[PDB]
């Protein structure tokens, strides 16, 4: 489906290292027009996120042989057999986004990390996108909001389609502060809205402030159903910080970008 990655993993109780070595992969999808692909090869250990490493990129090749190793030193076993050893493999775009290819986690405790072992994996893995701009102006105390357009939208009415429209909520801390709505597109999976939406937001709460947006299909004469959400906040996903971040960082210019609805 998505390819399949080796490896191998092994524990050194003499040097209290864990190693992992990434060695190839074979049968990656396509994900750039050239009909190839530029894999790496991102490393965690969860639940740590914030500390990753990388494989280097290997251009155009669907089978990219690596051989890299990659240690994790001064770890006791206890602390190790608690992991997951978390590969992600993504295709490199030199002016965009990685596109993510595949996937796969294995439980250390599952594993005889005793011995050093290869492993042949399997990569492993979408309800649309939202286009929306942020921005925020301090001496105004505001942050505009607006909500686009969306692209590629999940079907929740069983002929096929969807009715969506689009809630944002601002949040302070873990409270509702403020809803807004736009209006509902029938029939429409690629719908256009190209509403706007300013909350008052005093610098003082900017850290803490969280705005959702949701993706709802109007269902009539039944509980709306959802199509999927974004959280826009200083502790939500990458993409989602990241806009954050340019939004704060950039101070009166509008930021726009596209948003996985999750
Ligand atoms: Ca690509
Ligand atoms: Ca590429
Ligand atoms: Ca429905
Ligand atoms: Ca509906």
């Amino acid at each position: 489906n998505l390819g399949r990655i080796q490896f191998s993993v092994g524990y050194n109780f003499q040097e209290s290292t864990l190693t992992v070595k990434v060695m190839k992969a074979q049968e990656l999808p396509a994900k750039d027009f050239s009909g190839t692909s530029d894999p790496f090869v991102k490393i965690y250990l969860l639940p740590d996120k914030k500390h990753k490493l990388e494989t280097k990129v290997k251009r155009k090749n669907l089978n990219p042989h690596w051989n890299e190793t990659f240690l994790f030193e001064g770890f006791p076993y206890e602390k190790v057999v608690q992991r997951i050893l978390y590969l992600q493999v993504l295709d490199y775009d030199r002016f965009s986004r990685n596109d993510p290819i595949g996937e796969v986690s294995i439980p250390l405790n599952k594993v005889d990390l005793t011995q050093m072992q290869t492993f042949w994996k399997d990569l492993k893995p979408s309800r649309g996108e939202l286009l929306l701009s942020l921005c925020y102006n301090p001496s105004a105390n505001s942050i505009i909001v607006n909500i686009i357009k969306a692209r590629n939208l999940k079907a929740m009415d069983i002929g096929g389609t969807s009715d969506p429209y689009v809630k944002v909520w601002l949040m302070y801390k873990d409270k509702r502060v403020e809803k807004k709505k736009t209006v509902t597109k029938k029939r429409n999976l690629n719908p256009i809205f190209n509403e706007s939406f300013a909350f008052d937001i005093p610098t003082e709460k900017l850290r803490e402030t969280t705005i959702i947006i949701t993706v709802m299909d109007k269902d009539k004469l039944s509980r709306n159903d959802v199509i999927g959400k974004i959280y826009l906040s200083w502790k939500s996903g990458p993409g989602e910080v990241k806009h954050w971040k340019d939004m704060i960082a950039r101070p009166r210019q509008p930021v726009a970008q596209w948003h996985q609805l999750k």
